[PDB]
């Protein structure tokens, strides 16, 4: 695509929103920029020159376009965004700017959970194979800022909305790995039209790798699958010891990941998958495998001390994910689980099911507390904040006890991010959790 001489408007600041600014001065077109949040954050390191309008979207400025580009926090439905889309003018975001300019070939990891740890293990296989490797998206940095000419291959994270707004990825290894609810405020026709977002993964990309314990993930020349009990790529339970197998040959006993649980093994196969159909070697993605640690926030253990481990897993913004720390959980004692913040309109019941027993204690904390408390009253406290949530369990902690921050919610209603709010469970984890 060419750009010159177009009249071009970002609606979105951040990282993301600076990369576009970016990106379009590089090649001579000064966007302007709008955000509907008073003072968005990077507004002070935009260029002076940039001409920006804050607090709201500007109907003049987005009428007179050539082309939007949307960031992917705001809805193509928003009613600003539908009478430009009426007019014929082009909305596309990032992403789309990025699939137009890439000369590597582009492996695109979406799904309602785990889609962080894929991108990144296939990142890491790709590096332990030599590869000059871009990881990025909608986790690092933002796809623009990875563009770059020696770039031999690219690992993009891509979330529901990015997709949305991308017409032209050709992904040479897609994946949705799962679809739980998730985003709700953002797709009042349901789970369905949710779904139907991340299915755009899959149009012209030369492998799908799909999830054959998830019939949501296929598609409407077959995918390759992966799956626990079934798939191309699956698993193989030998004697409390587990094997990741392709088509009935075993490929990696899981006693060599540092990695644990089932759906850690489901992640790796399809990293695997993945990098397979990428090219890549199957030695060094093995050997990647095996090194990989994980992410912060994800299930991270971040102090074990007196018997009682606290464990920050506030990338759990979803029930799904939740869910995913919670089922075949081991706690020795008392499990006191920290849920809260905004929960997008999500059924919270499906949790239900893992809080039965005499060993479960829920603090429930920002917008939606009251919504998580009433899974189970009786064994349920409800606080404003997390703080707050922290400081009534940590005198109730006894040696063998768990303390897990395992949300099911976003965090932004009183966080920047579910980093800054795994930071701060850790930081009052470490005060509370010694004497
Ligand atoms: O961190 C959390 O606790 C939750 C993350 C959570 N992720 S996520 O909503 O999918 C999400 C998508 C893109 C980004 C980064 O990029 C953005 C740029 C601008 C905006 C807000 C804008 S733009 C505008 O014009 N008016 C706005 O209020 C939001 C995001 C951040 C989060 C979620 O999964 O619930």
């Amino acid at each position: 695509a060419d750009y010159q001489g177009k009249n071009v408007v970002i609606i979105g600041l951040g990282l993301t929103g600076l990369s576009c600014v970016d990106f379009f001065l590089a090649r001579g077109v000064t966007p302007r920029v709008m955000d509907t949040r008073m003072t968005p954050p990077g507004l002070d390191k935009l260029p002076e020159a940039v001409e920006r309008h804050t607090g709201s979207l500007n109907d003049e400025w987005l009428m007179a376009a050539d082309l939007i580009v949307a960031s992917p926090g705001i809805a193509l439905a928003h009613p600003s965004l539908s009478a430009a889309a009426d007019a014929g003018i082009e909305i596309v975001g990032d992403i789309e700017l990025f699939c137009r300019e890439a000369q590597a070939p582009i492996v695109a990891i979406t799904g309602s959970n785990g889609k962080s740890t894929v991108t990144t293990l296939v990142g890491e296989m790709a590096k332990a194979a030599g590869v000059n490797v871009g990881v990025g998206g909608n986790i690092g940095l933002p796809a623009l800022m990875l563009l770059d000419d020696e770039c031999e291959l690219y690992v993009l994270e891509l979330s529901s909305f990015q997709l949305e707004t991308t017409s032209s990825l050709q992904a040479v290894a897609a994946t949705i790995l799962n679809v739980t609810e998730d985003h709700m405020d953002r797709y009042p026709f349901g789970l369905q039209q949710y779904r139907a977002a991340k299915l755009r993964i899959y149009e012209n990309a030369k492998v799908c790798v799909v999830n054959a314990d998830d019939a949501l993930t296929m598609p409407i020349e077959r995918c390759v699958s992966f799956g626990v009990n079934m798939g191309d790529y699956h698993l193989n339970h030998q004697q409390g010891e587990t094997w990741l197998r392709v088509k009935g040959e075993k490929v990696l006993n899981v006693k060599e990941m540092k990695l644990s649980g089932q759906h850690n093994y489901t992640n790796a196969l399809a990293a695997l998958a993945l990098a397979d159909a990428a090219g890549l070697p199957r030695a060094s993605s093995l050997k990647a495998l095996t090194t990989f640690t994980g992410l912060p926030h994800r299930f991270e253990v971040v102090l074990e001390h007196n018997g009682v481990r606290w464990i920050n897993d506030s990338k759990a913004t979803n029930v799904g994910s939740t869910e995913a720390a919670l089922n075949g959980l081991h706690v020795d004692g008392t499990l006191h689980l920290l849920l809260g913040g905004d929960g997008k309109s999500a059924d919270f019941s499906p949790l239900a099911r893992y809080l039965n027993g005499d060993n479960v204690r829920l603090y429930c904390f920002g917008r939606d507390g009251a919504q998580l408390a009433a899974l189970r009253p009786e064994v349920a406290e409800q606080t404003e904040t997390m703080e707050q949530a922290m400081r009534l369990l940590a005198p109730r902690v006894q040696p063998g006890d768990m303390v897990l921050l395992s949300p099911a919610c976003a965090s932004l209603d009183q966080f920047k991010n579910f980093e800054q709010r795994g930071n701060e469970f850790a930081r009052l984890a470490k005060e509370l959790g010694s004497h």
